[PDB]
């Protein structure tokens, strides 16, 4: 249980995160897809005192797709909630914005949804 | 210079003050136009510290969890966008606000919208 | 000829759609299974000449949540693609906008995703 | 208030009719006005909005196929009409292109368009 740990999305991306007592999320992200190689830094925030009514724990984080190996001139933000359960999950929506010219800004942003569990897909 | 460090104001009464670190981090505060402590929240994010040189903007994103020492909305916003430099500098974003919900209410967990931030807002002498 | 017929999400909704040869989607969306006061018009468009390269068929539709019985003063649009074959799906992301005052416009629009199947759960 | 010709911030031209029944029908085209740029739309709106100052919820779809071109994609706009002095339609949109399921993660763009009855600027 809990947010700190190693998680995988439905495509096998690897999300290694630590939830700090201060509400911080820190760790690394390794993408199964896209113009990405090896680990990237992530940082985010989570609600360190969630409701006690059965609701999930809100949270979000960012990866800018620049590391010491590659730069895709883009950033993904995941917004979602951790859900304790038989099999813990983090359910997210995300936005990926690329740097664009103004003329291309209308097509700057992809949207999708990732669900993370502590088990990796095959 | 990345052009990002400093104070920015969205179209609706919000402020944030951010530092863009040489290591690609965004760190700072997000608050109301009023600027009372109870309206202030931590943020953290990332930006591309080596943007393209073709006139494209600089990709970035950040998160605020809407809990501080005073209040807790059990929610978090992420802003994903790009900084556009020049005479009309902007940070153009789209955002996702997720609230903690039960599973039965998960369908209504996430709001979407857009924010444009600028370096100036209307201000007047007293 | 893949899309026409009955589709089911996880949440107890069902819709019936006709995919017309001119790109029209027309039908009825039932939000709750045993409830004839929960049926709403749906209307949209799809790519009537999709690729046959393994790609999905792009589509979208709208339901305004008003019928003769109920009115939520809101509308959902689903944007997605139909994936055919033996285990066909319509994979969507959606936007639900409610009418609001200007002061509340920042909180007017929910976003989410949903997957429909041909096989009644 | 919805029936008419509307323009978004990039000059695209949205020629819509709002029918008695909640129906939206019309065309969507570029500022250039050429036939190859013009596409069919259909959608829905709340035909009985609240009377508390709230906007009128609506949505529509364009599949990006016409007699001339096919992009194997569709946009849905979800939003609300705000009447009064200067009428406006404020929207969020999703553009889905056909992909494989595996690349499905890059199928959908998101943005926002605001429409007025005047050309932008």
């Amino acid at each position: 249980a809990g947010i700190t740990g190693t998680w995988y999305n439905q495509l096998g991306s690897t999300f290694i995160v630590t939830a700090g007592a201060d509400g911080a999320l820190t760790g690394t992200y390794e993408s199964a897809v896209g113009n990405a190689e090896s680990r990237y830094v992530l940082t985010g925030r989570y609600d360190s005192a969630p409701a006690t009514d059965g609701s999930g724990t809100a949270l979000g984080w960012t990866v800018a797709w620049k590391n010491n190996y590659r730069n895709a001139h883009s950033a993904t933000t995941w917004s979602g909630q951790y859900v304790g359960g038989a099999e813990a999950r983090i359910n997210t929506q995300w936005l990926l914005t690329s740097g664009t010219t103004e003329a291309n800004a209308w097509k700057s942003t992809l949207v999708g949804h990732d669900t993370f569990t502590k088990v990796k897909p095959s």
